[PDB]
């Protein structure tokens, strides 16, 4: 399964790429960015370093939010994008044109990748470039601190959207230099997830993540607005949860339409140092929500949200008794 | 997988189950049954001809809404339940001690049941009586006619709820009497869906549904509202879905809470019956909403929401490409 | 106005009438009634002690709750009620017409009402009635100490909605034996404050109400669930709010449709009490909001939100862009 | 009350400024404008035609959109504004420091505005610039009727956000190329309705709003995303109403926090020309929403959601109603 066998890749390197994420910063200070306009800056270091000429264009399809033409040397980039995501666009190609090397190397480091997963894995380092490169480590995790994790005050300082600061948050596993551990989430209304990253091991860093009770999949009840939950799972372990849903503008009214939500969690230990457990108390354990991965495997044993019966237990039936805790 | 078992086993018949409702329809007349204030006159159903003493108990565990104890024939029901609710209660039981042979032999009738199947399928059938009683099959057929399928209006003149009412609709399969054919989906926040009832063949009687574009994952974005739908399938057919969340009241503040989204659904060709279909302009095929039945198995080539690539097809990564079409 | 006249009425007596609350709960007690199943009881005590037939009518218009005949003595009432509604039903008729004399002096007691306001202040006295005939007084404020003012909880063991329970509940004044104090407030999506009832003085009793920032008028944005705020008036007292939508069920699809918000309030100093302050942190001022009572009057100089200029003030600058309007 | 006195100086004119509209596309086009970036090529207007240098500046205060400093002819515009937002603020500097015979004329034309009021139009007057500078009128209303009024599509084409597109549909009342009249309103979650802007008389024009049942109201219950109703008043007129609500963001989780609802309404037979009417049946006064004004001043007499009485028109201890004042 190729996006699962990249999923894992990440999964295996802590979400953390040592060598890309110094480069991504090397260049960034070797090069003189600042952030701040980081666009027009891409596109003149584009210019300068690789002689790749950068122009927005009001004329590629309305779904296409870059094409490079590699025998002119042509990058063109979706007026309908916004400064830090025509940025985010510029450094993924960047990322592919002038550290393939170092991609195909850590891409090596897997030999069990699949050729179609090899290509996918490629993609997706060149995303963690983009994203080392517009939040260059150090300045970022800084930022991080200082702002004690608000996501939007990120994204305002750096002219980014709240899914990649999210992302960025991720991905703070620099040795001696470390941010909070989180798994990072990306679900539908449906329930698919279609996104899975963590620092860490967590209880969705593969699998699972149904349950109706988690805040997670309650982020489109109310849309453009943070939610959070302090959640335990069945074995005891308390989690904090932040999520936010996301929309693409534009499409039209008739368009096809991209709705998302976004979640970030980390060990309750920590979210003391969340600007999101403000008004919350944390050191109750009677106010945690209990919530499970999935009905199928939760073992939770009077659930008046049960979905399904646990696949490790008794499904007793009583003719003589009516309840409202469904498969008990 | 018992309650899988069971859902086939309603599947294989057509969702209708000739005998028992008829039984039902019989004993409701016979007894002088009358539409309004079912619960008292299930009551004294239930003593006069079954010796057993209905009593309204606010003595029983919290998650209870009926104890039946054989050795004294006293059957006790929660205070909590609304009128309607005891009287599907009351049916139940009286489905399961004055109706037990006809349920045995129908279970029989399926030799491939394992036990604990059989054991869901009889309360399964107890549950399909109580509908078929509440709700006589003549005088609710005529009433959803009447009414244009308005399930509120439904659920007001037979003192029940959206989900019964549902229930019930989607069973009217009586041969030269039938009413629309519908199918019966029951989801959480999550997408997990824990029902799944149908008069034919329809894509979602047995497995998939989680697609997000399909308009009853949206019922909890827009709580205690019906919600309505024209989407159109891959292979070209088209539905109307209507949609509703349901909230199980009382509970507590902090207490658990129960949220469902139950969604009716027909063939296009029937929503001109459905007062839902009041203001919508049903024959413009450029109208529907094309979804899928999830994303692994949708073979839809520009989707904008799709979560994970079709497992029917390939896709070759583009490093030189950015699209907002994911896995195009 | 009519229905101002008799918001003031009962804002005067601090939304607790002593002798009809405890003529309620006198009869309550008397004849006998048991909470639950108080609309057959209800029924039973119409019958037995005032020759009122009680007949539940599916014939009725279908807007409808209750028609009383007085020639005949016959009480109908909405199949279509829960037994909760019934019950208050049959308990107002029962004010109005076993009640009559002592809804008249209470009604005396304000020489200021006008005629229309007389016959408005009976209909409400009689649903003050209603109110106390259902949830008795002893019962119910012990019940709402147990539960921790579980409003859901009370309407549970009480048989009665949302709506009902928070009237009750700004009502407990009783000397002796009173509940938290309330202000109660009822509002629509486009923000008509159309109830008003509070046991003492607070900013909302009478006027004002129009803040977006108010957790009240965000109920509608989470309906079905309650929402809850530590709001800081601009003269720095704080409250504790919460609120919740109401639907009427049935009307159908096309049908005409009611919508309200219901929310109840109180003095920080009391949140500690509610069920609804679990997981909140009550003591840090720094985390309240800060609202107001309607923009114009609201004195606030800095609210990104603010809608209009305050009326006690106005500056313009062609050289600045602010994203606070009306500076 | 200078900003009621500014609504009904615009509502007097239709909500449309021939001059200085007419005047902003000749700049526009003058100027070599070409829509798409309008930020950066306004910067290099300003420069070359005002000596005003246009920088970027993240240490203005977090409030701050726009500073001028007119002594050294320095425009500072907060980083944290989109493109067509830091366009917005420089077109409206450019309207006050190029165009301001041009407003103080405009302005004059109505001799009854108050001190306070004539310094609230100026600004209005900018804006409006500001608004016909980066939608000049024949482009946008050609966008418009190619694109059926889609809010969103016209937002995308021109950069700029769903509000600003609502104002300039509400201004095209250019003599023989007019498009669809529309009543531009804002409210908040409690219904304040903070503006009001309209081609033409509406009810909703200057007084008025507090329905209910109407689906400007409703936009918060489904928020960022449009919704669309079939209004009948009480007096029959029928009309056809947008809305969506639109948040401000950064601000930060405990920050303050912006949220409005701007709604589009035109009359019931211009509907057919918006792309919201796909999938509505029009021609049905069966399956239209009657809405009114405000209770108090509403003559319907079976509204279910009725939240005072009309104060054109009894008890009745004998009934029960789900009909508040019959
Ligand atoms: C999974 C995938 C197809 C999603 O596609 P998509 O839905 O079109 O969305 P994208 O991920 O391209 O971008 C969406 C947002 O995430 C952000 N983002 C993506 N990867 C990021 C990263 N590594 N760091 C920071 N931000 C990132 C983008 O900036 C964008 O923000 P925007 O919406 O404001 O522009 C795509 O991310 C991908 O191909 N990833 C390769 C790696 C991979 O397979 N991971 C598997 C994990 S389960
Ligand atoms: C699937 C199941 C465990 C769900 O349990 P639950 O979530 O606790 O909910 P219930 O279905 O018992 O009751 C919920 C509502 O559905 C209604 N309902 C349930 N079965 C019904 C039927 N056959 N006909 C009509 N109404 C029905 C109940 O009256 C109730 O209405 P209310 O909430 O307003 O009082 C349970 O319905 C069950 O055991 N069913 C029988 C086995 C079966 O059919 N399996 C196939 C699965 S597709
Ligand atoms: C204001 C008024 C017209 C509202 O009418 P309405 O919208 O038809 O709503 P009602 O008040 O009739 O009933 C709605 C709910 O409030 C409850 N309620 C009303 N008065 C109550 C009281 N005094 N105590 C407890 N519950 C009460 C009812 O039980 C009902 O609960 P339900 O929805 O579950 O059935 C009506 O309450 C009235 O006439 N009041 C008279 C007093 C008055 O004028 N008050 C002015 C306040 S500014
Ligand atoms: C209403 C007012 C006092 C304060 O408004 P505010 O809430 O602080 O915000 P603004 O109106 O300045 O800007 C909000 C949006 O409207 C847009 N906008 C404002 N006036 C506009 C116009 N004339 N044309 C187009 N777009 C306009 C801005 O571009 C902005 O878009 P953005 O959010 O993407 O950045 C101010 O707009 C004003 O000066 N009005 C004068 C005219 C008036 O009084 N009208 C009737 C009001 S009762
Ligand atoms: S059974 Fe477990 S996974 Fe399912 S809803 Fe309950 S807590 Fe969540
Ligand atoms: S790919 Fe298919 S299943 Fe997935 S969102 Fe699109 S239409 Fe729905
Ligand atoms: S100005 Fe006052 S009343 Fe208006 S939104 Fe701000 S705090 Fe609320
Ligand atoms: S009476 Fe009804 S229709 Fe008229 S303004 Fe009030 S809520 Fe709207």
């Amino acid at each position: 399964m190729p996006f699962e066998e990249v999923r894992d890749f990440f999964y295996d390197r802590n979400n953390y790429i040592h060598d890309l994420d110094m480069a991504a910063e090397r260049m960034f200070t070797e090069s003189g960015m600042r952030t701040g306009g980081l666009d027009i800056q891409l596109a003149e270091l584009m210019r300068d370093r690789f002689g790749i000429s950068v122009v927005i264009d009001d004329n590629l399809p309305d779904t296409a939010k870059r094409r490079y033409h590699p025998d002119t040397k042509v990058l063109r980039v979706a007026h309908w994008l916004m400064p830090g995501q025509r940025a985010f666009q510029i450094a993924t190609q960047l990322a592919l044109v002038g550290q393939s090397d170092l991609i195909s190397s850590i891409v090596a480091t897997d030999d069990q990748l699949s050729t179609e997963a090899r290509g996918v894995a490629r993609i997706g380092l060149a995303n963690y470039f983009a994203g080392a490169f517009l939040l260059p480590y150090r300045e970022f995790h800084r930022a991080a601190e200082q702002l004690r994790y608000d996501i939007d005050l990120l994204g305002r300082r750096f002219g980014v959207g709240f899914e990649t600061v999210c992302h960025r948050l991720s991905t703070l596993q620099r040795p001696r230099q470390r941010g909070i551990p989180f798994i990072f989430i990306r679900t539908d209304k449906a329930g698919n997830i279609s996104k899975r990253q963590s620092a860490t091991a967590f209880h969705f860093s593969r699998v699972g993540g149904s349950c109706p009770l988690w805040v997670v999949h309650d982020a489109f009840a109310q849309p453009e607005r943070i939610v959070r939950q302090v959640a335990q799972m069945p074995d005891g372990r308390s989690y904090f949860w932040v999520a936010k849903t996301t929309a693409a503008d534009g499409l039209g009214y008739l368009g096809p339409h991209k709705n998302f939500a976004v979640g970030l969690g980390c060990d309750l230990a920590h979210a003391h140092k969340l600007v999101y457990s403000t008004g919350v108390v944390l050191d109750d354990p009677s106010t945690e929500v209990p919530i499970g991965a999935g009905c199928k495997i939760c073992n939770r044993t009077s659930c008046a949200q049960r979905a399904f019966p646990y696949l490790g237990g008794r499904v007793a039936v009583d003719e003589n008794a009516g309840s409202s805790l469904p498969y008990s």
